[PDB]
C-alpha cells in the first residue's frame, strides 16, 4: 500500500521538515506507507505555487501538505477547491469557508481578545504585521467599537530592514504622545525578536511596560532579554511541555543528530514545526480509517494536467475529505478536532506569562470556556493586615 | 485558466479586471511570462511588473480631504474588496496626524438578515457619538449604507 | 550588567575613570538615556594622529 502526498516546504523550514520525517517515521506502518514527493519553492511567489501544485497534482497524489503566504494563500485554496485535491497546513487560518483545506494552526483571534478583557485594558497600541493577514487586526478593531477601545494599530511590516532604526524611533516617538504603555506585538517569531531587542535598547522594558506576545509561540522565541527587564510580558502557547506525550517527544527530539536533522538538536520546538508533525499523525489516521472504512481511493499517476478545461474532480477526493476532517487524535498541540470546514474545535491555548524565573501557565483558552485560570496565585499579599483594638466611648 | 488560454491563443496583450484574492495570481504570471496586463480595478500593493492601472491613487486624495475638514475623530467604515491599502493608510496617519479612527469592516455582513447587524453598528458608532463617517465601498455598499 | 537591569536609563550618571573612554563599546549605553562621561588621552581630531 503506497499512498502519494505532496509536499511544499518553503526555502528555509529546516525544522519544520525535520519534524516532517520525524512523524513519518514515528506514523509508519506495515499497512500502509506515505511517499512524500517535496518540492522547495518560494511559498510567497503564487506563480510557483501554482506550478509545484499542478506538478503534484500529474504525479497524481492523494493528499498535499504544505504552506501559504498572505499572496499564495489564494491560489491554494482556489485550485484545492475545484481539483477537491485536500490541503492540510500549518500556515494560518483561511479567512473564511474555504473547503479542502486543513489547518493545524487554531485561531487565536478568540485567545487574544480574552486576555485583553482579563488584564482590563482600555487602551493600547497594537503593532502589526501583515504577513498573516489582517484577521486579527479586523478582531480587535471591531471589538474596539464595542468593547471602546482606544487602539493604535501601527504596521510593524513594510519596515525596511536595510536602515530600520529611525523607524522605531519614530515609531516609540508617536507611541509617546499618548504615553502607550501597553502594547501587544503580532508578529512572527523573527519580526518579535527585533521589537524586543529595540526595546531593550531604548529601555521601555523596565517596570510600566505590559507587552503582549500574539502568537501561539510564547516561549518559541528568546525572553531571557526582556526577562529581568521589569516589564511584564505575556503571550500563548500552544505546545504544553507539562504533558506527557509532548516530554516523551522532546526526550527523542533533543536527542537527535543536528546534522541530519537540521534545528532539531533542542529542547523546544516551534509551534509551527510541531503542527507539521501532528499533520502528519491527521494524514496516517485519515488514510488508515479508509481502509478500516473499505473505501476503493486508489489511482495512479495520469490525474492529467490541472489546467484541463473542463477541469473534471476525481470523485475520490470527496472521501479524502471527510476523512481526514473526521480524525481525532492526540498530538503536540492538545487534542485534535476539526469541522466540516477544516477549523480545529474543542483546543486548548494556554496563557502565558513571563514572571523573574521564566515563562508560567496562568489558565488556559477553551472555545467553549473563553479563559480560565489556574492555581498560581501568590497567595497572600502581606494580607497580614493590624488588629486595632477600640472602646466604645464618645 | 481564462489567463493560459488567452496566453496559447497568443496575445500581445491582455486587459481584464482581479479581485482581492486574484489580483496575486494575476501579478505573477504577467511577471513571470512578461505579458503587459492592463486593468481599471484597484492599483497593486506595491511595484508589479508588466501592470497597467487605468485607476489612480485614492490614498492620497483621502488623507488631503479629511485635513481640510479638520477631522480628528471620524468613523472609517471600510469594504475588505478593494484591499486594506487604504484603511493602513488611514490608520498609519491616524498615528502622526494623531486622530481617533473607529475601523469597522462593513463588508463581511451576511446579506440575508443585514439590519440587526447595522442597528448594531450605529450603535457603537453612538457610544462615542460618532457624526463623521467616511465610507470606502464600492458603488453597491455605498447605496446599502446611504438607506 | 547595568543595561541588563535597566539602570541605563535617564537619572542614572557614569563616569569611565580611564584615559581610554572611546576604547570601549559605548554603542550599548549610547541610546539607554543614562549619562555617560570619560577621559580620552588618544585626540583622533589631531592631524598627527589621523
Ligand atoms: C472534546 O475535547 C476533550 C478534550 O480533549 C475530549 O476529552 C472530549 O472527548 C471531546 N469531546 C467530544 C464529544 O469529542
Amino acid at each position: 500500500n503506497s499512498i502519494q502526498i505532496g509536499g511544499l516546504f518553503p526555502r528555509g523550514a529546516d525544522q519544520e521538515y525535520s519534524a516532517f520525517r520525524v512523524g513519518m517515521v514515528q506514523f509508519s506502518t506495515s499497512e500502509f506507507r506515505l511517499t512524500p514527493h517535496i518540492d522547495n519553492l518560494e511559498v510567497a511567489n503564487s506563480f510557483a505555487v501554482t506550478n509545484a501544485f499542478c506538478s503534484q497534482f500529474s504525479r497524481g497524489v492523494y493528499a498535499i501538505f504544505g504552506f501559504y503566504d498572505k499572496k499564495s494563500v489564494n491560489t491554494i485554496t482556489s485550485f484545492c477547491g475545484t481539483l477537491h485535491v485536500s490541503f492540510i497546513t500549518p500556515s494560518f487560518p483561511t479567512d473564511g469557508t474555504h473547503p479542502f483545506v486543513i489547518q493545524m494552526r487554531p485561531d487565536l483571534k478568540g485567545a487574544l481578545l480574552s486576555l485583553i478583557e482579563y488584564y482590563q485594558w482600555d487602551k493600547f497600541a497594537y503593532l502589526y504585521d501583515s504577513d498573516r493577514g489582517l484577521s486579527t487586526l479586523q478582531a480587535v478593531l471591531d471589538s474596539a467599537a464595542e468593547k471602546k477601545w482606544q487602539v493604535t494599530a501601527i504596521n510593524v511590516g513594510n519596515i525596511n530592514n536595510d536602515k530600520k532604526d529611525e523607524t522605531y524611533r519614530s515609531l516609540f516617538q508617536d507611541l509617546e504622545l499618548k504615553k502607550e504603555r501597553r502594547v501587544i506585538l503580532d508578529c512572527e517569531r523573527d519580526k518579535v525578536n527585533d521589537i524586543v531587542d529595540q526595546v531593550i535598547t531604548i529601555g521601555k522594558h523596565v517596570k510600566g511596560y505590559h507587552y503582549i506576545i500574539a502568537n501561539l509561540g510564547f516561549t518559541d522565541g528568546d525572553l531571557l532579554k526582556i526577562q529581568f527587564g521589569g516589564a511584564e510580558v505575556s503571550g500563548f502557547q500552544i505546545v504544553d511541555y507539562d504533558d506527557s506525550l509532548v516530554s516523551k517527544f522532546i526526550e527523542r527530539w533533543s536527542t537527535l543528530e543536528e546534522k541530519e536533522y537540521p534545528g532539531a538538536h533542542t529542547a523546544t520546538i516551534k509551534y509551527t514545526s510541531a503542527l507539521t508533525y501532528d499533520a502528519v499523525q491527521v494524514m496516517t489516521e485519515a488514510f488508515r480509517n479508509l481502509r478500516k472504512q473499505r473505501i476503493e481511493i486508489s489511482r495512479r499517476g495520469n490525474a492529467g494536467d490541472c489546467l484541463a478545461n473542463p477541469a473534471v474532480p476525481w470523485g475520490q477526493g470527496v472521501e479524502i475529505e471527510r476523512a481526514l476532517k473526521q480524525v481525532q487524535v492526540e498530538g503536540l498541540s492538545g487534542n485534535i478536532k476539526f469541522d466540516q470546514n477544516g477549523k480545529r474545535i474543542n483546543y486548548t491555548i494556554n496563557i502565558m506569562e513571563l514572571k523573574t524565573n521564566g515563562p508560567r501557565k496562568i489558565g488556559y483558552w477553551s472555545e467553549v470556556d473563553k479563559m480560565v485560570l489556574t492555581e498560581d496565585d501568590t497567595s497572600g499579599l502581606e494580607q497580614k493586615t493590624v488588629v486595632v483594638t477600640t472602646i466604645l466611648e464618645s
